[PDB]
Order: C-alpha cells, then sequence, then structure tokens
C-alpha cells in the first residue's frame, strides 16, 4: 500500500502508535498495539500464500502456448521462491507473537536494549538492536567467507 508510513500499519487498520508524556516503553496498551499488527500482517501473508498456492494450482492445470511455456516455467518457479519466503516471515511473526504472549517483545537480544518503538512500527518482526544486528551481519561475511 502506497504510504508514506510502511504498508504495514496499513495492512493492519493500525495508526501510529501516540505515545504519552511518562509511558513506561512496552505496556499493556502498547504491546497489544503490536500484537494486534503482527497478526494483522501474518493474517494477510497466509492470504497471499494461499492465492498463490491457486493461482500455481490454475496453472497446472491450464496448458500455456508453446510460445509462452517459458514465460510460465519463469513466472512459476517466482511464484515459488516468493511462496516460500512469506512462509518464513509468517513462522517469524508466529515466534514474535509468542514473544508478546510471553511478555518478552520488544528489546535486542543480544544487549538488554530497547528497539525503537516506530523502529518496531517498521518491522515488528525485529530480533537485535541495530547495532548488534548489524555487527551479526558482519561477523556473518567474515564467519563465512
Ligand atoms: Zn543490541
Amino acid at each position: 500500500r502506497k504510504t508514506s508510513s510502511l504498508s504495514i500499519l496499513a495492512i493492519a487498520g493500525v495508526e501510529p502508535y501516540q505515545e504519552k508524556p511518562g509511558e513506561e516503553y512496552m505496556n499493556e496498551a502498547q504491546l497489544a498495539h503490536f500484537r494486534r499488527i503482527l497478526e494483522a500482517w501474518r493474517n494477510q501473508l497466509r492470504d497471499e500464500v494461499d492465492r498463490t498456492v491457486t493461482h500455481m494450482q490454475d496453472e497446472a492445470a491450464n496448458f500455456p502456448d508453446p510460445v509462452d511455456r517459458a514465460a510460465q516455467e519463469e513466472e512459476f518457479s517466482l511464484e515459488l521462491r516468493n511462496r516460500d519466503r512469506e512462509r518464513k516471515l509468517i513462522k517469524k511473526i508466529e515466534k514474535t507473537l509468542k514473544k508478546v504472549e510471553d511478555e518478552d517483545f520488544g528489546y535486542c537480544e543480544s544487549c538488554g536494549v530497547e528497539i525503537g518503538i516506530r523502529r518496531l512500527e517498521a518491522r515488528p518482526t525485529a530480533d537485535l538492536c541495530i547495532d548488534c544486528k548489524t555487527l551479526a551481519e558482519i561477523r556473518e561475511k567474515q564467519m563465512a567467507g
């Protein structure tokens, strides 16, 4: 959804959180907010995966013209790859929803630091503060290659 604020908040019927003066970070009202966002996002992804699978099955049923056989296969692979990515995202959201249920949502998993509210509104599935997240990515390239 073409919105300045991630189509994610759009995906959910959510409006950017109006943080009050002295509110503690992840209080009941705040996590209820992010729980809703995560759930809405997850449900949307699930519907996309279903539509994809259905399209893929329609493709398996309808035979293309010799000319469009390479084009169908190309698009089919894209659907497949994409589909599998969404399933991963959905599992991540589910994991995040348990952090909410467990009241352990909103902080960096490496260092105890709180992850931004606006940052969580961008990727509510965030596991690391930007620093630890980045450092991890760097270690990756080095411990790997
Ligand atoms: Zn950290």
